[PDB]
């Protein structure tokens, strides 16, 4: 590295030399360039001493704080600018006083840049000014006041925070809502719920989605079952989305079978399937597999109306989980059809070997139209022993079966 | 409609009419076939006892309570079943001692659904009966005592619930940390952190996502500008993906022009560029953009390497913005370049009339390799006038612009 390089280059008699090795040293700032680069902030030209002062907010060293502090009294106001912005970089609380009146500044820039850099220090003492620049001329000023309060996240910013809500600007009310969110408790969650009814834009959004975590409350409100927010389905489209589909194709009895998803990667959900509550989560997860197969079917031209038949299920379930499944899967040119064909046995595969399972068979009976174009659904394969079974059957009653879907894969 | 019709069949010779009967009452269920579905509850078959148990919970008449109370001690093992499930489908709470007696049924159908009614009455007196069933041998009556915990919301499950999720099974360590997340609390949040860390499966999706929103908590921990979740980027992917992404295109000057967002739908965040905390959302959105864009080139043929400029900004920015702004944007075949395009003024165009900007061109300099393939970026486009003026000079140099890209557009 050549930092030693640059650090003679500030004492150049050519102004871009010297420039140029502020901003060098800014970048691959060594603790060595901290003393050269405090001299740099007492340079004749404005541009020499802006740039200082932006390197040493970049190295981040204690040192440049009380030469950082005078800067903030600098002729210019880009050298200004520049001194609180480093000062709250380094973090340091002595500049917390001087930030302070810099919040009174006469440009509009250092009085943002001074809230801001109070913001990063998050010392308590700038909460009382923090709060007057709420009601400063510039909208940039405001919007940089309750972002710094919602960093410090004192209580005693709550209230006129709250008020802030009621800026004439859009970004201001958003600031606002989001320091407010961030400090939390029984005022804001009232606030919130005043916003999210009432309010418009990114106000607004933060407002609905601290309501779906925090609000809502009661003892049986309906959540989802990943992520427990507030949703009328069992799986937020969020969660939904973040469930790995990962299509599969086997040839059973010249059948072509279809899965979706991996039994490793959705176990509680299939587990679930007689529970009351994590019964509705697999139509979910099959509404999500057939709009993806329906895409396949358009590709492939299969573009005939298409029959559902569902393994019927016994009373062992809390509703019929089946038709529900079913329900789920088809749209488009998919249709649904229940009670077609059930299991003479109620036997469970479930954890058994492949010879139980092929010398336990489900007596299928077949009860509907013979004519019609069909495809089964079932909601897991693991041997294959259920499906060759029932393609066996409807295959010697002469019904056209196009293909099979189980949703869920084993094998 | 046939529900009277419906009604007649129920008092029918065949088996096979009584049972359409009491299911199609079960779809199309008036209270006027509530009295004679009590009196089919006291049916000679089993098949018609529980059709008839099914169809009265669908309805959820407060007359049938009494009659599923006491088919709640029926000699078939599917008819308890049937008469549990209906209760809590009605919800009266004298179904609540009934229903704790069947807790400890000899059949883990009838425990599992009485535990889910329980749940669905909601009364407290549940919760003791329902802590001792955390503790059956069947997982499904286990899962479904969790759940039920969790419907209620009585604190006194925590501890017990707790120790569940140190139980042998996924879904019921799934069940008692959706029933923790659902009652909240200081006791809970310790639980949550623990199983974040050194828990597995589904259990452990609720308690890192439940983090995600109530753990962490810091005065300035670093957090999602949108729905305040714990996330290092200032926007969460999910609320990012959220964002409405626009495409549209313009030719100015015979060079085709690009935007991938519309102000209306992002004007809070194109606002807070010029703050320091809504700084780094503005490279987020350009990241989300060129991914789409070079799926785009990719499709258009345009596979040679593509050099970036960008309108170089002053020191009213907090940061280099374009630079980030260009930064985030190139992938694939996009290589970014800095400074060779700057402005010889710092007038500002927002709010301001197509006169105005037609009258105050930013004096455009170039600087660097005129034989490379290049392309201009910017985050806005209203009326077209900057990027005019710039295609316009460049196109004076014969320097090969292959398009530009405006961020967002106004226009
Ligand atoms: O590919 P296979 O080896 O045939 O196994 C798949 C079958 O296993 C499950 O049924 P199960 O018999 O366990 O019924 P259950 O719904 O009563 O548990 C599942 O619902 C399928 O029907
Ligand atoms: O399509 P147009 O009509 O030319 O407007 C687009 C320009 O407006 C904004 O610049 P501005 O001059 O406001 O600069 P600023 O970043 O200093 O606000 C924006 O950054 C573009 O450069
Ligand atoms: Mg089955
Ligand atoms: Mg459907
Ligand atoms: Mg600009
Ligand atoms: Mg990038
Ligand atoms: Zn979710
Ligand atoms: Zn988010």
């Amino acid at each position: 590295e050549k930092v030693e390089m640059y650090i003679k280059n500030l004492q150049d008699d050519s102004l871009t030399v010297r420039i140029n090795a502020a901003n060098a040293l800014g970048k691959i700032g060594d603790e060595r360039a901290v003393e050269p680069l405090i001299k740099a902030l007492k340079d004749e030209d404005a541009l020499v001493r802006l740039s200082a002062a932006w390197a040493l907010g970049k190295i981040g060293d204690e040192r440049a704080v009380e030469p950082l502090i005078k800067a903030l009294k600098d002729e210019d106001s880009d050298v200004r600018y520049r001194a609180a912005t480093a000062l709250g970089q380094i973090g340091d609380e002595r500049a917390v006083e001087p930030l302070i009146k810099a919040l009174k500044d006469e440009d509009e820039r250092v009085r943002q840049s001074a809230a801001g850099a109070l913001g990063q220090i998050g010392d308590e003492r700038a909460v009382e000014p923090l709060i007057k620049a709420l009601k400063d001329e510039d909208w940039r000023v405001r919007q940089e006041a309750a972002f710094a309060l919602g960093q410090i996240g004192d209580e005693r910013a709550v209230e006129p925070l709250i008020k802030a809500l009621k800026d004439e600007d859009s970004a201001v009310r958003w600031a606002a809502a989001l320091a407010l969110g961030k400090i939390g408790g029984e005022r804001v969650r009232a606030a919130m719920e005043k916003l999210a009814e009432t309010g418009t834009g990114f106000a607004r959004k933060v407002a609905v989605n601290y309501l779906e975590t925090h609000g809502g409350s009661a003892g049986s409100p309906m959540r989802c079952l990943t992520c427990l927010k507030l949703s009328f389905k069992p799986l937020c489209p969020n969660c939904l989305n973040d469930l790995p589909l990962s299509l599969k194709v086997r040839v059973l009895e010249g059948v072509s079978v279809y899965s979706f998803y991996a039994y490793s990667e959705i176990e509680e959900l299939i587990k679930s399937k007689y529970a009351l509550i994590g019964s509705r989560i697999l139509p979910l997860l099959s509404q999500k597999a057939g709009a993806e197969f329906v895409k396949i079917l358009q590709e492939q031209g299969l573009n005939i109306p298409l029959y559902g038949i569902a393994i019927d299920d016994k009373i062992k379930s809390f509703y019929s989980h089946s038709a529900a499944l079913l329900k789920g899967f088809c749209q488009g040119n998919l249709k649904p059809t229940y009670g077609r064909l059930r299991a003479n046995n109620a036997v469970s595969y479930a954890g058994k070997s492949l010879e139980f399972r092929a010398n336990n068979p489900r007596n299928f009976t077949f009860k509907g139209d013979e004519s019609l174009d069909y495809f089964l659904l079932d909601d897991i394969i693991t041997t294959g022993t259920t499906l060759k079974e029932a393609l066996k059957y409807l295959k010697t009653l002469n019904i056209k079966v196009h293909f099979a879907i189980a949703l869920c894969s084993a094998d």
